[PDB]
C-alpha cells in the first residue's frame, strides 16, 4: 500500500530524464493533517503581517482553506498516491493514424509567485499496441498540472508521462496558457500567451506527421 | 427476406478486417417486441433500486421509452436489417478530384458509460466506377453511429463501409466530437473534443492528397 | 449522523410545496455496494440482450461503470447526503442590489429517457441578513442538476433551495438547455434549446427588479 | 508626511459606513523590509512542508518574490500611503449627463483562497462641480482591487471612494468577474462568472436613469 | 381507426376559426399507394415537357421519389393521420412563468411556388393545468410546416393548435425565415427574411408580458 | 436566327465530353406557351390530388406560376438561348497569375427531387490571349445553376464552358453547397454542406498552383 | 396603354403629398433609343474631356453602356411604366400583429454625385383587409431606390407607396446605408453608416407598438 | 514646373510595358476649369434627358459637383501632377525580409461602367537599399486607384510603380474588391468579390517566398 | 553605478550592428528634472503658438505633462539605466523546441511625427542552454518600443537583444501595428496596418522551421 505500477513508472521515468519537479524526500513520516496545521500557522502568520484582522467572519477561516487548497488541491500533483488510474484497451481497431485531444482544460500555478496558470491542452498521439481511455488523457494533464510549476517543464512531464504509458514515443504535447503573473502584476501584459510544445517520435523526426499536428493545434473554441 | 446485398457486404468486410463491433449470435430468435419489454423490465428494477416513484406520472412511462429508445433508436444501428438503401449512378461526369461532405451531424453513444456523444463527421472519397446519392453518406454515418461505441472504431467502420460499398480505397473520414462522460462526469472537462482520422488509398500514401484532405477538414458551421 | 441543518430545512421546504423528486422510501437499509451490484446486474442482463460480447475487453466494467455513474455520479443528488456544505457570511456590506452569478455549468439528465442535458444557469438574489459564499450557488445547482430531472421541477427547486437557505424570497433561476432526447434520437432538432425561468419576490412583483434580471440574462460566452 | 487629504477622507468615509477593509492598527512601526523578510521566511517555511528542493536554482528566488508581490503589488491597496493622486478641473462645460469608462481592467485576489480574480469594471457619475480626469477612475479602481477582496465588497468601496472624492451621490458601479478558486479548484466551473453592481443617487431612485446605466454595461470588448 | 382526440380537437378549431389550409373534401376513398404514382405519372410527363431524358439512370427514377417526396414528407401535414401523439403530464410543479422553446427548426413550402422556406420558430406558453412533452412542440411545428403555405398563415395554426391542446390562450409563436422564391428567382434577394409573430392571452394584453416574450425572441445560434 | 457562336461552342464542348445534361430532342417544335400550359395543367391535377382547393384566392395562380418558373426561371438553363453574351477584352495587361472570383452567387435543383440547392462557387483562370468581363463568370455559372443538376456535373459543365471560351485548360472551379433534399427531408441533415472541385491544366498538374487555388478557397463571407 | 391603377394610385399619392421625385413632364414624345444614343453621346464628350483613349478595346463601349445602365437599370424607377405588379390575398388568416420584412437589400445613388448608395430596409405593416406578396415589398422598395436620391426622401417615399397599396397607415420603414460619396471621396469616412425611418399609423403614434418595431429594426446579417 | 522624377519615372515605366491607362495627348491646353464646366455642361444635358427637374434645391449643383469630383477627386490620378511626394530612407537596419502592408483602403471605378469599386490592398516589398515611408505605399495605392480602371491594370500599375520607386523586382501585389456594376446592376451577386494578385521577384520565382506572402495576404479586419 | 552586464551587453550589440537609435553623446551631465523642465518650457513656448489659453485651469499643467511623459515614459528606453532586471534558469528541461510568446502588447511612438504606434508583438527563441523568465520578454519589447521608432528597427533591435541575453541566434520577432500619423493624420488610412519580421539561426535557414514560426504568427486575440 503505497504506489501504483503506472505511477511508479511514470515517476521513475521522469527522475531518469531529470524531468521531476525538484522534490526532496519527505525525511520523516508526517501525518497531512500535522501539514496542514502547520501551513494554516504560517498563513496566519502572513496575513497578520500585512495587518488584516482574523477576528472576521469572514478571514478566519482563510488560513485553513489556504492550506486544504495547497495539499488537498492545487499542489495534489506533487504526491503521486494521487496518481489517475489508467485503463488501456488492446488495439483491435487497427488504427494508425493520429488521435487528438483538443482544448484540454487546464489550471496550473507558475512556481514563481505561485499565481495562476490558466491554459488549454492539445494531445496526440499515434496508437500502437494500446489505446487509452481518453478521460485518462486528461486526468494526466491536470495531474502534472496541480504542481508549482514552469510552463516549459510542464509540458515536457506530460510527453514523458504519456510515453511512458502508451508504449511509444509517437506523442506529442502542446499548451497554450495566461500567466496570471504576467497579466494581473509585474508588467501588468493583458494580451500575451505562451506557447510551448513537446514532440516525440514521428512528431518531432517526421516533417510530414510533424506539421499535420501543428497544423491542428490551436483551436480557440 | 433478411439481409441485403449491400449489408451483407458491409457486415462482412468488417468481420474479414476484424472491425465489426463486438456481438454474439443472437442464439435463438428473439422478436423486437420481446426484446423491448425484457430491457424494459430491468430499467424498471433499476428506477426502482434508486427510489424512484414509478407512480409518477411522469415517471411511469419511463421504462417503456428507454427499452424502446434502446432498440429502435440509438442503437438500432447494431441491426442490418436497418442499413440504408444505397443508391450508386454511373461516374458519367468522369470525376477524378474528391467529393467531400462536410459537417454531417453526428450523435452516438460512449460504449464505457451509455452517454452521449456529439460531434461532426468530414468524409471524402475519389470516384471510380461510381458517385454515391449525397443523403447515403450521411445515412451510412448514423447508421454506424446508432451503436455503443469507442470513437477510433466507428471512424474505421464508415471507412471499410465506404470504400467497401464505393469500389475505391481512396475515402477519408474524420471526425470531431464531444463525450459527454468526459464533460459530463467524471473529470468533467466543459472544453475538451476529440478527433480522430481514417485514410485510405492516395488519402494515406499521397502527402499530395492527404493534406488537401486534412486542410479542409474542420469547418465550424 | 445522518443528515445537516441545510439538508434538512431544504429537503423538508421542497416537500412542502410539492416539489421534490418524486422518491418512493427505501424501505429497509439496502447497502448503496449492494444496489450498485444489482443495478450493474441488470445493466448485463440489457446488454446482452442487445447481443454485445461482454466478453470483450472494452465491453467487460460497462454494466459496472454504469452502476457506478448512476448510483454515485449523475443521481447523486438523490442522497441529501451529498447536500454540499453551505457558508455564509453576514451582510454587513450592507448589499441590497441583486448579485449575479451567470453561466454556471449545468449538466444534467431527462428522467423521459436518462439522456443528457447540457444547459446553463444564471441565479441572482438580493441579499438580506446574509451573503453567500459564491461556489455554494454553483454547487446548490449541480445538486439538484444530478438527478433524472424535468427542467420545469429543476428551475423550481433551484429557487426553493435558495429561497430556504438566504431567509429571502428574492432569489431568480433561469436555466437554458439541450435536451439530447430531443436533439439525438426523436424529432432529432439540432437547433432548439429550451429556456425556464422562477422568480421569487421582487423579482417576479416588482417590474423594475424583474426586467433588470431578465434583460442580464442569456449570456452566450 | 503621512496620508493626504483624498485618501485621509476616502478611508473615513468607507470606515463611517462600515465598509473597510478588516484591518487590524499595525500596532509598533514595522518597517517594510522586516516584513517582507517575515513574510518571505513564513513562505519558506511553507514550500519546505511541500516538500520542494528550495536548493533549485529556480525555486531559490520564490519566497523573496511572493513576498515583495504581497507588500507591494497585489496588496498595497491595504496601505492608503499608496492611494492615487487626485486632480479636478471645474466643471466648466456644464455637464449634465452621465460620464461612462468602461471595462476598466480589474484585476483582484480573493479573500477566502487568495486566488487570482480577473475581471472588467464600468463606472459612471453625474459631474456635479468637479470633473475627475478619466484614468484617475482607472487608478482608484485599481486601488481597492490591490487588496484580498470580496466582490460585493470592492464594488461598494469604489462607489462610496467616488461619491466622496467627487461630490454627488450620482455614481454607479459594476464589476463582472471570474474568480478563479471557482474556476480552477472546488467545483472547477469554467464558465461562470459574477456581476455585481452598487447605485448611488439618481443612479438608484431615478428609473430612468438606472435603467440608461444597467443597458450600457456589460461590453464584452 | 381514423383520426385521434387531439387531432380532431386541434382540426375543429382551425376550422372553427377559418384557419385551416385551403382543403377540399377526399370525395372518394383514395389509397396512398395510388395517389403516389398517379402523382408520379404527371412529373413523367412534366420532365418530359422539359425535354429531360428519363432514360438516364439519374433522372430515371425521379418522378417516383417526387410523389414519394410530396406524399409522405414534405406535405404529410395534410393529413391528419400524422399529427403527432401528445403528452401532457401535470403541473405539480406549479410552474407559473412562460417556458420557451426557441429555434426550432423549421423547414417549409411556399404554397405560391412550391419552394423551399427555411427558418425558425420560438414558441412559448404559461403553463395552467399541464405541461407539455417539450419535443411535443417542435413536433407540432413541423406538422404544420409540411404543408403548402404563407408564412402568415401557418404562424396563427401553431398557435390555435396549442392553445387547444394546452388548455390556455396564453401561447406565443414567433418565425423568422427565408423564403427562396424570393431568393432564388424572381427579385433574387440574397439577404432579406420575414418574421410573423401571433400572440395569445396574457402575450397579447399585458404589455408586461409581450414584451418579454418579444424580448427573448431572436437567438440567431 | 437560333443560337449564338459561344453557346455552340460550349453546347458542342460538353457534347463531345458527355458533360451535356441529360437532353431529348425537342422533336416538333412545341410553342413554348403550349408547353407552359401542358405543365400547369400537370401541376393542376398534382394539386388536387393533394386535396387543396384551388378555388383559393391564394392557390389558384400556383399551377400557372410554377409552369412559368419551371420554364422562364429555374430552368432557363436547359435553352441555350438563354446562354449569356460574352464580352472579352485583349490580354494588354499581360496577366500571367490566376485571377480568382470568389463567393459567387449559386442557386440551383436537385434532380433527384427538384428541391432548392443553395450554395457558393469560387471560379479562378490564369488568362492566355484574352481575358473576360467578371460579371459573365458570374452568369455563365448561373446559366448552369438553372437546370436539374447533380453538383458533381454541375462542376464539370462550368469548368469546360470557362475552358472552351477563354481558349485555356488552366481554368479550376470550387462549389459549396447545401441541398435542401439532404436538409429539408430525408436524413434532415440541418449542418452538413458539400464540396466538389474541378481543376484544369496547370491547377491540375502543376502541385505550386494547385495549392494558391485550394488555399484560397472557401470564403464564408 | 401606358400605366396600371396601382403605380397611378401611387404616383397620385406621391404628388399630393409633394413627395415625388423632382420630375418634368417629357415635353414631346421622345424614344428611348434615342435618349440612350443623345445620353452616350454626351458621355463620349466627358470621356474625352478627360482625356481618355475611346479607341481603346475596353472603353470604346463605356458610353453606350453608360447610357443603357442609366436609362434601363439604375433609374428605371422615374418612368412609372416598371413599376412592379402587385398581388394581395384576403386577410382570411386574420393577422393582427405586424409582418416585418428585414434586411432587404437596397441600392441607389445619391442625387448630389450620382455615387452608390449601399443598405439594407426593413419593413414592416399591420394587415388590415388584405396581405400583400412578400416579394412585392422588395421589389417596391428597389424601385424607388432606381432613381437618384437623398435617404430621406427615399425612406418617404417607400412608406407612402406602401400605404397607398395596403389600406392602411400602420405602416414602417427603416433604412440603414452607406453613401459613397461619403466613403470613397470627400471626408472619406469609412465607417460611418446613416439611418432613416418613416413611422406612419400606430407605428407612430402607440409608444408600444412603435418599440416593438424599433427594437426589431437593424439585424446585422 | 511640370513633372517630378518620381512620376516621370513611373509613367515611363508603365508606357514602357504597355501598362498605362489609356490616354490621349490633351492636344491643347484647355485650362481645368473650362474642362469642369464643359463636363458640368454635358452633365446638365444628361440630367435633362432623364427628365429631373434641374431647377430644384437639391438638384441645382449636382451638375458641378460631378464635374469637380470627376476632375479633382475619383479621376485625378489620371493626370501625374498629382502623383505623391516620395521619401525614400538609407536601409540602414540592414532590413532582409519583407515589409508587409495589409488591408490599404482601396476605392476606384470600373472603366466599363464609372460604377464604385471597393476593395482592400496588401502590399509587400523586400528592402534592398532604400525604404519607403509607409504612408506613401498607401498614397501610391490610391493615385492609381482614382481612374476609371480595370482591376487587373491596377494591380500591374501598382506593382510596376513600386518596383520602379523602390530599386527591386522584389514586390508583390494583391488586390480584393467589389464591383458595383456586379453587385448593384446586371447580374446583381450580392456577395462575390474579385482577387487580383501581382508578383515580381522572388516573390514570383521561389516558391518559399511566393507562399509566405500568399499566406498572408487576405486579413479581414 | 552606471549600467548592468546585461544593459552593456545588448547596447554594445547594437552599436556594432549599428541597430542603435539614433543618439548624440550627451555631452555635460544634465540632471532629469532640469531635461524636464527645459522641455516644459519649449512646450509652454508652442503651445503658445498655438493660442492656447495656458491661463486655463486645465491647459495649466499640459506643459509640464509633456515633459514627465516624454522623459519619464514613452522615450525612457532611450536611458539603458532602464533596462529591466533578466533572470535565466539552467534549462534542464532538456527544451529543445521553439517557446513562443504571443500578443505581446506594443506601444510605441513614430519617429517622424512622435504620433503613437499601436501593435502586438510575437516573439519565439530555441533555448540553448537557459531559459528565460516569460516576463522578461514582454519586458525588453515595451523597453524598445518605448523610443522614438520606425518599426523596421524596432524589430530588428529586439532580436539582437534577444539572440544577446539568450545566447542564441535561434529567436525571431514579428511586429503587427497600426500608425496613427497614417491613420488620424495625412492619407487617413483607418484600416491598414503594418508587419515586419526578423529571423535568426535556424528560424531564417530552416525553411521548416522558418514555416512553423510564420504559420503562428498573427493570432488576433
Ligand atoms: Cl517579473
Ligand atoms: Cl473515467
Ligand atoms: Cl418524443
Ligand atoms: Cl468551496
Ligand atoms: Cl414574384
Ligand atoms: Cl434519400
Ligand atoms: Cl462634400
Ligand atoms: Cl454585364
Ligand atoms: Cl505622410
Ligand atoms: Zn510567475
Ligand atoms: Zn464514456
Ligand atoms: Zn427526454
Ligand atoms: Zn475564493
Ligand atoms: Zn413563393
Ligand atoms: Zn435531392
Ligand atoms: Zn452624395
Ligand atoms: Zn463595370
Ligand atoms: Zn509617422
Amino acid at each position: 500500500p503505497s504506489l501504483s505500477k503506472e505511477a511508479a513508472l511514470v515517476h521513475e521515468a521522469l527522475v531518469a530524464r531529470g524531468l521531476e519537479t525538484p522534490l526532496r524526500p519527505p525525511v520523516h513520516e508526517m501525518d497531512n493533517e500535522t501539514r496542514k496545521s502547520l501551513i494554516a500557522g504560517h498563513m496566519t502568520e502572513i496575513m497578520q503581517l500585512l495587518n488584516l484582522d482574523l477576528a472576521d467572519d469572514s478571514l478566519m477561516e482563510t488560513p485553513h482553506r489556504i492550506a486544504k487548497m495547497y495539499v488537498d488541491e492545487i499542489f495534489s500533483g506533487l504526491d503521486y498516491a494521487n496518481f489517475p488510474k489508467i485503463t488501456l484497451i488492446e488495439n483491435k481497431m487497427k488504427v494508425d493514424e493520429m488521435v487528438t485531444v483538443r482544448d484540454i482544460t487546464l489550471t496550473s500555478t507558475c512556481e514563481h509567485h505561485f499565481v495562476t496558470i490558466d491554459g488549454k491542452a492539445t494531445v496526440a498521439y499515434i496508437p500502437k499496441d494500446s489505446v487509452i481511455g481518453l478521460s485518462k488523457i486528461n486526468r494526466i494533464v491536470q495531474f502534472f498540472a496541480q504542481r508549482p510549476q514552469v510552463q516549459e517543464r510542464l509540458t515536457q512531464q506530460i510527453l514523458i508521462a504519456l510515453q511512458t504509458l502508451l508504449g511509444t514515443n509517437n506523442v506529442a504535447v502542446s499548451i497554450d496558457a495566461v500567466h496570471y503573473c504576467v497579466k494581473a502584476r509585474g508588467i501588468r501584459d493583458a494580451t500575451s500567451a505562451t506557447t510551448t510544445t513537446s514532440l516525440g517520435g514521428l512528431f518531432k523526426s517526421s516533417q510530414n506527421t510533424r506539421h499535420e499536428f501543428l497544423r491542428a493545434v490551436r483551436h480557440h473554441n
